[PDB]
This record gives structure tokens, C-alpha cells and sequence, in this order.
């Protein structure tokens, strides 16, 4: 699973060379204001490395949002990201208003030593994804010749290629799998992410506990299945749990999330767990709400009492947190993916906060702790992933096209 077999940046000579580098700068924004810069900071070590080892230039390219192959510079520009990178680098970032074409190529052909360039959003061109939508919202497909010419343009921007875009590594997009340079190395973020997930999934310290939260079950059946073959314990929490509780324990769940497709395979999953000796910890109590709202009336219920009158469970309860904390207590390795409550809303955040507390504690006493960033919870853990969709693929046992496209050693 690791990058052990692939060319990496640490064994790539960059002195005197232009580095074209694909990063995941697809950060959360609001009114063209960045609201979480973790993805930017995470790329800094590879960038600083290139600079400190004499790279003539570092050309950065990324997508942002899903403009679907039409320029939306007033909604999805990376310009704000150039300013943020400058502050983090403590160095000028030259921002270009496009990512391919004669002007961008001229700009990148032979820059003054040490220049850092950020290109404009790759997805302003339908050739990045290979498909998209026209200006009228009709789906469109990119044309092979134009995809080729798009790729050839990007490839002209450097002498060697580094992909540090772990967050995008599940996407076989042009900048990810289509750069035609002989040396294609993974950066430090790509390497670090893959080392942590490879350790956890191939060679974990045991007991190995997976904490799987989130909402829907149907789309996580493969994930759960694969994890049941690797873990010793598994917490199944968040909206997902109600499907298991209704099916396995006859629980009355009110209007709580229920996955009819998921319910059909629940017993199969649990049979697999029991055969494998995996201890499953589901919630035993809940914070309830009379409506799906931040300011709903709240209540408390257990599995035994049921969730009442059209009410829904939006967080686990105090006793669930204890069960979770015991499982965390027993873990030497933890992978946490998906939230266990609706923690954006403070009345339903307690479950998540207690659990993060337990996971931070475990780290302090030597537990290897891997959490997702963003959807899972709100640097006192071993590894916070920058890739949610991408890590999900890894957890399901799938291949990362961004990783396969790299040169072997
Ligand atoms: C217990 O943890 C969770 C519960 C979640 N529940 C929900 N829903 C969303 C769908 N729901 C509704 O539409 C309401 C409105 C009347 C029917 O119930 C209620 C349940 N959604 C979610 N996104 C939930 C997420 C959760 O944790 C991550």
C-alpha cells in the first residue's frame, strides 16, 4: 500500500530543475475566503524541500470545487490560495489566471531561480476531468485530441513531476495521471499518508480499532466488509448505527436515519464479525431531537427505551461515550472515519468531543491514531488525513490511480 515501490521526492534530484507539482488545494471557502487551510500547510514540506534543494521553480496546480469545465473565476478561483501560501511560505507566490496555453508555458519556461507559481483552477477546463457541463448545464465530454493537448501543456511547465495531492489521489484526472514527464515522484504528503494507512491496514499494532461513523450505510458496505477482515474491534456510530440497531436489536428508532438497502446486509456483516472475532460496539443511548434542527428540543433515550414520538437520534449518549472510551482504551491502533454525531450543532457535539478526547489521550500513551479531517471531527493525534474520499478508497481496499501513475524505483 505504501510508496515503498515508487519514486519519491526524497530520492528525486531537483537541483537546477523546474518542478511541476500537483497539490490538493481544494480547500473549504466562503465568499472567496478560506475557512480551513490544512491542505495548503500539508503541501509546504514538499515545496520547501524543492526550494532548499535548488529547484529552479515550483509550479503548483490544483482544482477547487466543481466548476465542471467552465471558468468560474468569481466563484472558484485559486487566487485566494496564492495569498495564503505566501504567508505560510514567507515568500512570493506568482499567480497565473490560467493553467495551460502559450502564456502559462512562456511564464513557466525558465523562471528565475526559486520562483513559486500557482496556476488557476485546473477544472476551468473540461480536459482536466475529461468531462463536465456546458455553460447551460448540459453534460459534455472532453475530446481526446484536446485532452492530449491539455496534458502536453501541463507537462511543458516542468522538467520533473511531483504529485503531493493525496486528497485527489482517487481521481484519474489529467494533472493526476496524465503528465508526460519521465520522472513522476510522490511528494512527502503522499508518502506520509500512504505510510500511515499501510501500517494500519497491512501491519497494525493490535488491538486495532476502527471507528466508523457518518450517515448512510449502503455506500459503506464495502468499507465495513474490508475493515472486518483487518480489525479486532469496530465502533459503528453516527447515523449508520440505527440501521444495525433496528435490525439486530429490534430497536424503535423513530424517524432516525434508516438505510433500507443497508438493512439487508446487516446480519451478513455481523456474522462475518463474529466469525472473525471482531468485537462490535454500537451506541447504547442517544441524544434525541424533535426535528432535524440546530435548535431542536432535545431528549435522551437508550436502545431499551426506544426513541419516541417521531423523534430522531442525532448524537450518542453519555453511556455510549463510555463504551467508546473503553474500546479506545484497549486500542493500540485506531482508524477513525466518519462522525458519530451531528457535531456542527452544539447540542449534538458532545459525543464527538468526548471521543476526540479519548483518542487524544490514547495518542499520549502511545496509541497510533489516524483520524479524518473535516467530516469526522472538528495534532495531538498521530495522523490527521487530508484526504476523505481518497482515504475511504484505501479503507475499502481499492487502488489509488494517482499513486499508480507514479514511476517505480
Ligand atoms: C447519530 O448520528 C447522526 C444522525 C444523523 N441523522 C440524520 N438524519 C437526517 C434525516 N432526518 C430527517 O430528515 C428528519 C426529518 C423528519 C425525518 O427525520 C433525520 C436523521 N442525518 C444525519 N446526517 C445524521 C448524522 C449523524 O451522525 C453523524
Amino acid at each position: 500500500m505504501s510508496l515503498s515501490n515508487k519514486l519519491t521526492l526524497d530520492k528525486l534530484d531537483v537541483k537546477g530543475k523546474r518542478v511541476v507539482m500537483r497539490v490538493d488545494f481544494n480547500v473549504p471557502m466562503k465568499n472567496n475566503q478560506i475557512t480551513n487551510n490544512q491542505r495548503i500547510k500539508a503541501a509546504v514540506p514538499s515545496i520547501k524541500f524543492c526550494l532548499d534543494n535548488g529547484a529552479k521553480s515550483v509550479v503548483l496546480m490544483s482544482h477547487l470545487g466543481r466548476p465542471d469545465g467552465v471558468p468560474m473565476p468569481d466563484k472558484y478561483s485559486l487566487e485566494p490560495v496564492a495569498a495564503e501560501l505566501k504567508s505560510l511560505l514567507g515568500k512570493d507566490v506568482l499567480f497565473l489566471k490560467d493553467c495551460v496555453g502559450p502564456e502559462v508555458e512562456n511564464a513557466c519556461a525558465n523562471p528565475a531561480a526559486g520562483t513559486v507559481i500557482l496556476l488557476e483552477n485546473l477544472r476551468f477546463h473540461v480536459e482536466e476531468e475529461g468531462k463536465g457541463k456546458d455553460a447551460s448545464g448540459n453534460k459534455v465530454k472532453a475530446e481526446p485530441a484536446k485532452i492530449d493537448a491539455f496534458r502536453a501543456s501541463l507537462s511543458k511547465l516542468g522538467d520533473v513531476y511531483v504529485n503531493d495531492a493525496f486528497g485527489t489521489a482517487h481521481r484519474a484526472h489529467s494533472s493526476m495521471v496524465g503528465v508526460n514527464l519521465p520522472q513522476k515522484a510522490g511528494g512527502f504528503l503522499m508518502k506520509k499518508e500512504l505510510n500511515y494507512f499501510a501500517k494500519a491496514l497491512e501491519s497494525p499494532e493490535r488491538p486495532f480499532l476502527a471507528i466508523l461513523g457518518g450517515a448512510k450505510v449502503a455506500d459503506k458496505i464495502q468499507l465495513i466488509n474490508n475493515m472486518l477482515d483487518k480489525v479486532n474491534e469496530m465502533i459503528i456510530g453516527g447515523g449508520m448505527a440505527f440501521t444495525f440497531l433496528k435490525v439486530l436489536n429490534n430497536m424503535e428508532i423513530g424517524t432516525s436515519l434508516y438505510d433500507e438497502e443497508g438493512a439487508k446486509i446487516v446480519k451478513d456483516l455481523m456474522s462475518k464479525a463474529e466469525k472473525n472475532g471482531v468485537k462490535i460496539t454500537l451506541p447504547v443511548d442517544f441524544v434525541t431531537a424533535d426535528k432535524f434542527d440546530e435548535n431542536a428540543k432535545t431528549g435522551q433515550a437508550t436502545v431499551a427505551s426506544g426513541i419516541p414520538a417521531g423523534w430522531m437520534g442525532l448524537d450518542c449518549g453519555t453511556e455510549s461515550s463510555k463504551k467508546y472510551a473503553e474500546a479506545v482504551g484497549r486500542a493500540k491502533q485506531i482508524v477513525w472515519n466518519g462522525p458519530v454525531g451531528v457535531f456542527e450543532w452544539e447540542a449534538f457535539a458532545r459525543g464527538t468531543k468526548s471521543l476526540m478526547d479519548e483518542v487524544v489521550k490514547a495518542t499520549s500513551r502511545g496509541c497510533i491514531t489516524i483520524i479524518g479531517g473535516g467530516d469526522t471531527a472538528t495534532d495531538k493525534v498521530s495522523h490527521v488525513s487530508t484526504g476523505g474520499g481518497a482515504s475511504l478508497e484505501l479503507l475499502e481496499g481499492k487502488v489509488l490511480p494517482g499513486v499508480d501513475a507514479l514511476s517505480n524505483v
